[PDB]
């Protein structure tokens, strides 16, 4: 909504330097940000999430899923979310490639502490049903 370049200094220099492949000779550029940011929008998701490490995995949760509901075009956008929450987590990578493992490991870790299902998530509102309409 507001200033013109969202990237800064340093953080350009490494956004710049990561390649979209692993052997390619192509880097990632703001064109890769805006089809991504224009789906996010589309989609029903936030566009400021893209500048946000919480709010990157929050993205990254929705296209999580739609992997194996999607297609390339899909697929496309889940490898570039996995990239730019890594720039926020301050993680170095190289290839696309490298940074979407770097991810995946982070979320396995997350999603392998099921052996018990402590208390975290608060349980339903006390709702008290009495009567009916007016």
């Amino acid at each position: 909504g507001a200033r013109n370049s969202v990237l800064r200094g340093k953080k350009a220099d490494e956004l710049e330097r990561i390649r979209l492949r692993p052997g390619g000779k192509k880097k990632y550029r703001l064109k890769h940000i805006v089809w991504a940011a224009n789906k996010l929008d589309r989609f029903g998701l936030a566009e400021s999430l893209l500048e946000s490490k919480e709010g990157c995995q929050k993205i990254l949760t929705v296209l999580d899923p739609m992997v194996p509901t999607g297609s390339e075009n899909l697929k496309s956008l889940f490898n570039t979310v996995c990239v730019i929450w890594c720039i926020h987590a301050e993680e170095k990578v190289k290839d696309t490639e490298g940074a979407k493992q770097i991810v995946r490991r982070h979320l396995v870790a997350e999603t392998g502490t099921a052996e018990k299902m402590p208390s975290t998530s608060r349980p339903t509102a006390p709702s008290s049903e009495k009567g009916g309409n007016y």
